[PDB]
């Protein structure tokens, strides 16, 4: 059973693409290696294709089971609804791709009668017909990064697939509220993104204080998307199908399942076919749910498997932190191969293999981990951190460059508490927004794979939420997080922290000079900046000012829209 088929035909753009940055003195003023910093294209499809394209051997045991049973009992707890086409229209993001059919995102939200008869007749043919693959097509995706310290080596283009936009609007209707629901129920508190950054560190120490003597492993599977057999995903529906559900909407499921999700044909940008997926497709609304529950149940089969004592794992789809009880050294790294002989057995090997970690900051997981560092009163506080390699990269891109999707606005309401997302980032923007008259225009951003419409104004209020006000305060990082964060800056060619701390000075001086949310954008966000820092107090209408269920799930390929909050 192979993942994927080609014809040969090319995977194909609809437009030009950037490669190379454009030397612009915007950017230069963040970063000056230019040539460090590169954007994916069609043109390496070709690589990528080699690297997602085998076999997969699967070879089930009774730990699987017995945690596929367990699964499906919890499952058994949910009643989901079938959400109206209303309600699903409202969820389809403002960008997302037109329909074949003579229609985009904007007339689905409007509820356009072409586009919602078009649907009902998408919905209508998934009752009605239960076997005839559903058509996707196969996109090179383009993403920007820096360069290898092995050289000139690139990552090439991923490749996502999607089903035209009438399909995807059904996949709302009969498994978003599954999609939204179930994982917490199976999973708990291993469950990765129930979690703000602020309770994901939280749950990380909590746990790590619980062992007696801790050990923790960070997992990740050599393209997890490729690995999932057409098995994993008819198991996958099996747990779906525990839930109460309207008798369209199991049907619904059943038939995506087979029609779409298990596979099919690849139709490019041009209109011809590339070839048929035997794998998961990376872009249908099941792909995180999925790629979640399925590695849960892999993982938690391969401690069984590898006796491991004690484990807690936290799981946010291919993403895998585990936490257990020490048995020792040599023990340890033994038993640490066996979890891996099992997942490969499960059919997922890791791209590193994993190495056991007796200092939970050590781990490294989601491309983020655990820093330690002080509030204004001493006292210790715990955030989650990351190399700000690719955040800056893009940022640098997203600077000399109109993207569709603002990265930078993401890593910083995300990474807020961090040092360089304050000192470097919020900096380098406040300070291209207060030019060009733009601190409030709504920009769209990306948090958890849903896309978000967000006014750069309402960032104190926001990261008081998720980050506490603490996230303005901290000041004594650690040592490694520090030499990190400089080492990064030398990479690239990043003006040294020391550069950025004036920046900022004139930078909350232009704030202030304002009122109103500009003012106190200028106050909290760079308190750190001032030597004179004043006090800070808990805001207004900054939480109990929006709420909403924004960060209960993921949605990574998955096409969901939340202006919420
Ligand atoms: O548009 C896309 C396409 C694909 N993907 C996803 O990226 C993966 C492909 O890449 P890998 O799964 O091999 O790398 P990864 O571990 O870094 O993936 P993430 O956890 O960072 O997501 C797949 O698991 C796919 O679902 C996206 O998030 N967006
Ligand atoms: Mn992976
Ligand atoms: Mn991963």
């Amino acid at each position: 059973s192979m993942s994927y088929t080609w014809t040969g035909a090319l995977i194909t753009p609809c437009a030009a693409e950037e490669s190379k940055l454009p030397i612009n003195p915007l950017s230069n003023s963040l970063l000056r290696h230019h040539n460090m910093v590169y954007a994916t294209t069609s043109r390496s499809a070709s690589l990528r294709q080699k690297k997602v394209t085998f076999d997969r051997l699967q070879v089930l045991d009774d730990h699987y089971r017995d945690v596929l049973k367990e699964m499906k009992a919890k499952a058994s707890t949910v009643k989901a609804k079938l959400l109206s086409i209303e309600e699903a229209c409202k969820l389809t993001p403002p960008h997302s791709a037109k329909s074949k059919f003579g229609y985009g995102a904007k007339d689905v939200r409007n509820l356009s009668s072409r586009a919602v008869n078009h649907i009902r007749s998408v919905w209508e043919d998934l009752l009605e017909d239960t076997e005839t693959p559903i058509d996707t097509t196969i996109m090179a995706k383009s993403e920007v990064f820096c360069v290898q310290p092995e050289k000139g080596g690139r990552k090439p283009a991923r490749l996502i697939v999607f089903p035209d936009l009438g399909v995807r609007v059904c996949e709302k209707m009969a498994l978003y509220d599954v999609v939204s629901t179930l994982p917490q129920a199976v999973m708990g508190s291993s469950y990765g993104f129930q979690y703000s950054p602020k309770q994901r560190v939280e749950f990380l120490v909590n746990t790590w204080k619980s062992k007696k003597c801790p050990m923790g492993f960070s997992y990740d599977t050599r393209c997890f998307d490729s690995t999932v057999t057409e098995s994993d995903i008819r198991v996958e529906e099996s747990i779906y199908q525990c839930c109460d559900l309207a008798p369209e909407a199991r049907q619904a499921i059943r038939s995506l399942t087979e029609r779409l999700y298990i596979g099919g044909p690849l139709t490019n940008s041009k209109g011809q076919n590339c070839g048929y997926r035997r794998c998961r497709a990376s872009g249908v609304l099941t792909t995180s749910c999925g790629n979640t529950l399925t590695c849960y149940l892999k993982a938690t089969a391969a401690c069984r498997a590898a006796k491991l004592q004690d484990c807690t794992m936290l799981v946010n789809g291919d993403d895998l932190v585990v936490i257990c009880e020490s048995a020792g050294t040599q023990e340890d790294a033994a038993a640490l191969r066996a979890f891996t002989e099992a997942m490969t057995r499960y059919s997922a090997p890791p791209g590193d293999p994993p190495q056991p970690e007796y200092d939970l900051e050590l781990i490294t997981s989601c491309s983020s981990n655990v820093s330690v560092a002080h509030d204004a009163s001493g006292k210790r506080v715990y955030y989650l951190t990351r190399d700000p390699t690719t955040p800056l990269a893009r940022a640098a891109w997203e600077t000399a460059r109109h993207t569709p999707i603002n990265s930078w606005l993401g890593n910083i309401i995300m990474y807020a508490p961090t040092l360089w997302a304050r000192m470097i980032l919020m900096t380098h923007f406040f300070s291209i927004l207060l030019a060009q008259e733009q601190l409030e225009k709504a920009l769209d951003c990306q948090i958890y794979g849903a896309c978000y419409s967000i006014e750069p104004l309402d960032l104190p209020q926001i990261i008081e939420r998720l980050h506490g006000l603490s996230a303005f305060t901290l000041h004594s990082y650690s040592p490694g997080e520090i030499n990190r964060v400089a080492s990064c800056l030398r990479k690239l060619g990043v003006p040294p922290l020391r550069t950025w701390r004036h920046r900022a000075r004139s930078v909350r001086a232009k704030l202030l000079s304002q009122g109103g949310r500009a003012a106190t954008c200028g106050r909290y966000l760079f308190n750190w900046a001032v030597r004179t820092k004043l006090k800070l107090t808990p805001i207004p209408a900054a939480s109990q000012l929006d709420l909403s269920g924004n960060f209960v799930a993921g949605y990574s390929g998955g096409d969901i829209y939340h202006s919420l909050s």
